[PDB]
């Protein structure tokens, strides 16, 4: 069905459709599909899905000019954790990816590869079956007592990482960058977002550390400027985004209560200015709007009113997309695309219009996505998702 109450408006006559080029692709419209993980990955393995995932993304690369950013992809076995989202460590995940990308670049679209790793949000018992440590920043703090109680059941407890392996999820970080562009992806999306562990970094609740990892706003930091700055040198600036969601709460983050918080977010945007001035601009900063602190939670709930992102406006002078409950709200679209430099990720509502662009140009309903089916091992709620036309065809107009 589509989607009740909803009173859609034509942004068509906004620079939503006005073209950008984000790195090295001349995007025709700044509608952009965030990274959206839908656990489709095939066990073992962690391989992207051999009979439905290039079809999704042909699906949702069918408007030409769209930028693309995958599902969370794990850098390596450590980083990960979750058998069905999929990795890019492995020859026999990039068969996959190949065709994936082939089939998004056919289309006349972009495609970027978002680069996840999970520490603390991860499964331990996932990890301790594959021999693999349960991750974070800190040993002392946890997700949650779930969590905590699953990883002591595992007999792999929390490990804070050491410099060495810190070090190590660099170089993987810098190889799975390198398989995504041989692979054929047009770029990079660094994950530090979320409350994974970039971001369990980032956060003073979840960083107790008292090396130069943690304990002020440059050390929490440097974990995710050492993984940009080495996929800068890399695969190149023009290849690389980075993701951020400063008042997130998801993950057990700290949001807008972690009176540091801005000050924290506003040190990387700095910082990542600072790198873009002398030579090496990243491609693009993508943030996770305050209008969904938890992207679980049902558009509008979760909501955090006492902070804007706007502060990064300030700092960081390049393309910034931002996502966050937008479908919905295309008069919030309207006054945030008069900023010549904003894109606008939808994500929700990507994955039940695979057409969205259209609609959104042309004020068309949206169809209501379904909620059970985000995480499925299954074509429904994937891939049968109609178009404006099939939904007509179907009487969803009635
Ligand atoms: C099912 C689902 C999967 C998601 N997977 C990811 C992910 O892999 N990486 C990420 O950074 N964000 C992920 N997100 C967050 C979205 O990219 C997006 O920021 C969020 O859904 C808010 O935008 P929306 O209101 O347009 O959905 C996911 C969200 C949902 C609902
Ligand atoms: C629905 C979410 C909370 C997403 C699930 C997976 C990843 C990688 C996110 O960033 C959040
Ligand atoms: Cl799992
Ligand atoms: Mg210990
Ligand atoms: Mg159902
Ligand atoms: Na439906
Ligand atoms: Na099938």
């Amino acid at each position: 069905s589509f989607v009740k109450d909803f009173k859609p408006q034509a942004l068509g006559d906004t620079n939503l459709f006005k073209p950008i080029k984000i790195g090295n692709n001349e995007l025709l419209h700044r509608a952009v599909i965030p990274p959206l993980t839908r656990m489709r990955a095939l066990h073992p393995g962690n391989i992207p899905n051999r009979d439905w995932a290039v079809e999704y993304y042909t699906q949702r690369a069918q408007r030409p000019g769209t930028m693309i950013i995958t599902e969370g992809a794990f850098i390596s076995p450590q980083a990960g954790g979750y058998d069905n989202a999929p990795g890019v460590w492995s020859e026999e995940q990039m068969v996959e990816w190949t065709k994936i990308f082939n089939a998004i670049h056919e289309k006349k679209s972009f495609v970027w590869v978002q680069l996840l790793v999970l520490g603390w949000a991860a499964f331990p018992d996932n990890l301790a079956r594959d021999g693999l440590r349960y991750d974070s920043a800190s040993d002392n703090v946890f997700m949650d007592a779930e969590q905590e109680a699953k990883a002591k059941k595992a007999n792999n407890p929390q490990h804070s990482l050491t410099k060495d392996e810190i070090k190590q999820y660099i170089k993987e970080y810098v190889q799975a960058a390198k398989n995504s562009i041989a692979a054929g992806a047009d770029g990079v999306e660094i994950h530090s977002a979320n409350g994974y562990l970039l971001n369990q970094f980032l956060d003073p609740h979840s960083n107790t550390r008292t090396d130069e990892y943690g304990g002020s706003i440059e050390n929490r930091a440097r974990f995710t400027l050492e993984v940009v700055d080495a996929l800068v040198e890399a695969i190149g600036h023009e290849k690389v985004g980075l993701r951020l969601s400063p008042y997130g709460v998801f993950n057990s983050m700290s949001g807008g209560a972690e009176t540091g918080i801005v000050a924290q977010y506003a040190y990387v945007a700095g910082e990542l200015e600072k790198r873009a001035k002398a030579g090496k601009r990243l491609a693009f900063v993508h943030l996770v709007e305050p209008r969904v602190t938890n992207p679980f939670l049902t558009e509008g709930e979760g909501e955090y009113e006492g902070g804007s992102n706007d502060f990064v406006y300030s700092i960081w002078k390049g393309p910034v997309i931002r996502a966050g409950n937008f479908a919905l709200h295309p008069e919030v679209v309207r006054e945030e695309v008069k900023d010549k430099r904003t894109l606008i990720g939808y994500g929700r509502f990507f994955i039940s219009n695979p057409d969205l662009v259209d609609r959104l140009e042309k004020g068309l309903p949206l169809n209501k996505y379904d909620r059970d089916t985000f995480y499925q091992m299954s074509a429904h709620g994937y891939i049968d998702y109609p178009t404006y036309e099939e939904a007509l065809k179907l009487g969803w107009d009635k």
